[PDB]
C-alpha cells in the first residue's frame, strides 16, 4: 500500500483535502445569511463538539482501514461491524464524494475560466456611481460563461470556453491523481498550499486598504466577529453552523478516510488531525472571513452586503467582489489572484474527494491506479453533464450529498465505530501511536454530545425544514434525484462485485 512520505506532506495534503471553495466562497455566504458574528458562537461550538471529535474519528478509522488494506468505508464499516448492512452503509462513503465532485469539479473549473480571462483581460468593463451599473455587466459576465436561463425552461447553456475548461480542469485532477499519493498529492500539497495561503495573505492586506462612503473594511470585520446572544435560540443557525463544518473539514465525505488510510500503522493521527483541523478554521475565519464579506461591506454597508449574499451563493465571490475590484487600480489583476486562489483551493479539495473511488477500485476491484483514475475521471466527466445543463441540479446534489449526506454519514460513522465496535476499542485506536493524548473529556463528547447533537439536528432538520424542499420543488428536481440514486445503486452493485471477487479468490 501507498503510504505519504513526510508528515509535513501529509498535514499539507489533508489541510489542502479541506481547505478549498467551502472557506472561500460557502462560509463568507453563510456567515452573512445568519447575522455574522450571530453565526460565530454556534460555529465555535460545533468546531468544538462535531468538528474536532469527528476529524480524529475519521483519521482512525481510515489509519486502522489502511493497516488491513482498505481505504473506503464498505469495507471499512463491514471490520467495525461484521454485517452486510455495514457494507451497504457504507456506499455512502463512495456516493457522497462522487456526487459532491460531479458539481464541485465543476464550480472549480468556473474558477480556472475566470483566471484565465481576467489574466487576459477578457473582462467587462464597467461605465466610467451607480451600483447596478458596476454591478450588472459582471453578473451578465457569470451568467453568459454558465448560461443562466433568459426565459421559462429549467435549462442551461454554457459556453464553449466553459465546457472547454471543465475538460481541461478534469484533465489536471487526473493528471495529479494519476501519480498515487506521495509521487502526486503529497508533491502538489506541498506547493499548492504555501501558494494559497500567500495569495490569500496578500487579498486580505489589499481587501484591509478598501474604503468609500460607504465604510471600511473593518466595518466588515466588526460585523463578522461581533456576537448577538439572541440568535442562539434560533435552530436554523445552528443548522448552518454544523453544516458548514461538516463541509469545511470535509467531514462525511468519507474523504478523511480514504487519506489517512495512506498513513502508517504505527504513525501519529491525533496531532496531525488536529494540526489539519486547526489549519482549515484558520484558512476558513482568518482568512476566507477577511476577504469577500469586509470588501463587500466597505463598498455597500452591511445591509447591502447581507442581501448581496442572501440573493445567490455565486453573487459574492463570483460577480461582487470583482466588480469591487475593478473599482480600484490594478482591480483586473487582483481578480485574477483571487480567482486563481479559489482554482487552487478547488483543485486541493477536488482530487481528495474523488481519491475514495479510486481507492475502492485499487484496493477492492484490483484495478491498476491508472484504470481507477481513468474511469473515475470517467464517471465524474459524464455525470457533470447533468450539473452543466440541467438548471438548479447543482443546488439538488449540493442538498443531498453535501448538506443531509455529510452530517447523516458523519451521524453514521460515530455510532458504527464509537457505540458498536465499541467505545473502548475506537478510544484506543484513536490514541494509539498519538504524540500526544486526545482530552479525557473528549471521550464522553464522542460517545454521547456528539451523537446526541446530531441526532437532534437531524431531527428538527427533518421535521421543520425538509417538507417544503419535498413539496415545492420544480419537477425538475426528479431528474437529479433519479440519477444519483442510480449512482447509489451502481455502487452497490460494485460492492456486491467486490464480494465475489474475494469469495472466488
Ligand atoms: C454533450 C456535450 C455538449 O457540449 C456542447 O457542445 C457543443 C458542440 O459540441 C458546443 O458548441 C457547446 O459549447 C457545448 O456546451
Ligand atoms: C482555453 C481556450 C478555450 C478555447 C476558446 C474557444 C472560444 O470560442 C468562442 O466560441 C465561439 C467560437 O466557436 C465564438 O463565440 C468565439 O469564436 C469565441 O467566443
Ligand atoms: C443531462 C444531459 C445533458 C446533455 C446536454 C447536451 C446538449 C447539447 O446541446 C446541443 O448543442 C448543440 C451544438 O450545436 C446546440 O445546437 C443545441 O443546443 C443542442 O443541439
Ligand atoms: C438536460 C437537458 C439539456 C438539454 C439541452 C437542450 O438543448 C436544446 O434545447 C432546446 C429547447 O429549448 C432545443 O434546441 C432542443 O430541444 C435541444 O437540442
Ligand atoms: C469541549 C472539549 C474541549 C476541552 C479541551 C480542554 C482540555 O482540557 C484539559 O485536558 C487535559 C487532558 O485530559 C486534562 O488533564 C486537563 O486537566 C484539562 O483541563
Ligand atoms: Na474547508
Ligand atoms: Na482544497
Amino acid at each position: 500500500r501507498e503510504h505519504w512520505a513526510t508528515r509535513l506532506g501529509l498535514i499539507l495534503a489533508m489541510a489542502g483535502n479541506a481547505v478549498g471553495l467551502g472557506n472561500f466562497l460557502r462560509f463568507p455566504v453563510q456567515a452573512a445569511e445568519n447575522g455574522g458574528g450571530a453565526f460565530m458562537i454556534p460555529y465555535i461550538i460545533a468546531f468544538l463538539l462535531v468538528g474536532i471529535p469527528l476529524m480524529w474519528i475519521e483519521w482512525a478509522m481510515g489509519r486502522y482501514g489502511g493497516a488491513q488494506g482498505h481505504g473506503t468505508t464498505p469495507a471499512i464499516f463491514y471490520l467495525l461491524w461484521r454485517n452486510r448492512f455495514a457494507k451497504i452503509l457504507g456506499v455512502f462513503g463512495l456516493w457522497i464524494p462522487l456526487v459532491v465532485a460531479i458539481y464541485y469539479v465543476y464550480i472549480e473549473s468556473w474558477t480556472l475560466g475566470f483566471a484565465i480571462k481576467f489574466l487576459v483581460g477578457l473582462v467587462p468593463e464597467p461605465p466610467p456611481t451607480d451600483p447596478d451599473s458596476i454591478l450588472r455587466p459582471f453578473k451578465e459576465f457569470l451568467y453568459s460563461y454558465i448560461g443562466v436561463p433568459k426565459g421559462d425552461e429549467p435549462i442551461l447553456k454554457p459556453s464553449l470556453f466553459a465546457y472547454i475548461v471543465f475538460l481541461i480542469t478534469m484533465f489536471i485532477n487526473v493528471s495529479i491523481l494519476i501519480r498515487g499519493i506521495s509521487k502526486g498529492i503529497e508533491r502538489f500539497a506541498k506547493i499548492a498550499m504555501p501558494t494559497l495561503f500567500i495569495l490569500a495573505v496578500f487579498l486580505v492586506i489589499r481587501v484591509f486598504l478598501l474604503e468609500t462612503p460607504n465604510g471600511t473594511a473593518a466595518d466588515g470585520l466588526n460585523f463578522l466577529w461581533t456576537p448577538d446572544f439572541e440568535k442562539l435560540k434560533d435552530p436554523g443557525v445552528w443548522i448552518a453552523a454544523v453544516g458548514q463544518i461538516f463541509f469545511t473539514l470535509s467531514l462525511g465525505f468519507g474523504a478523511i478516510i480514504t487519506y489517512a488510510s495512506y498513513v502508517r500503522k504505527d504513525q501519529d493521527i491525533v496531532l496531525s488531525g488536529l494540526t489539519a483541523a486547526t489549519l482549515n478554521e484558520k484558512a476558513e475565519v482568518i482568512l476566507g472571513g477577511s476577504i469577500s464579506i469586509p470588501a463587500a461591506v466597505a463598498f455597500f454597508g452591511v445591509a447591502n452586503a447581507v442581501a448581496i449574499a442572501k440573493a445567490g451563493a455565486f453573487n459574492l465571490g463570483f460577480i461582487t467582489l470583482p466588480a469591487i475590484f475593478s473599482q480600484t487600480a490594478g482591480g483586473t489583476f487582483l481578480g485574477f489572484l483571487w480567482f486563481f486562489l479559489l482554482f487552487f483551493a478547488g483543485l486541493t479539495s477536488s482530487i481528495a474527494i474523488m481519491q475514495p473511488m479510486i481507492a475502492f477500485l485499487e484496493d477492492e476491484l484490483k484495478l491498476s491506479r491508472k484504470h481507477a483514475v481513468l474511469w473515475t475521471a470517467a464517471i465524474v466527466f459524464f455525470s457533470a453533464h447533468l450539473v452543466m445543463f440541467l438548471n438548479k441540479s447543482l443546488d439538488e446534489m449540493d442538498f443531498w450529498a453535501g448538506t443531509i449526506g455529510v452530517v447523516f454519514f458523519g451521524l453514521t460513522e460515530l455510532i458504527i465505530f464509537f457505540w458498536i465496535f465499541g467505545a473502548d476499542k475506537a478510544w484506543e485506536e484513536i490514541n494509539r501511536g498519538g504524540i500526544i493524548k486526545v482530552p479525557r473529556i473528549y471521550y464522553y463528547v464522542m460517545r454521547y454530545i456528539t451523537p446526541a447533537f446530531l441526532a437532534v439536528l437531524l431531527v428538527v432538520w427533518a421535521r421543520e425544514y425538509i417538507p417544503k424542499i419535498m413539496e415545492e420543488t420544480h419537477w425538475t428536481v426528479w431528474i437529479t434525484r433519479f440519477y444519483i440514486i442510480g449512482l447509489f445503486l451502481f455502487l452497490t452493485f460494485l460492492v456486491f462485485l467486490a464480494e465475489r471477487r474475494r469469495n472466488h479468490e
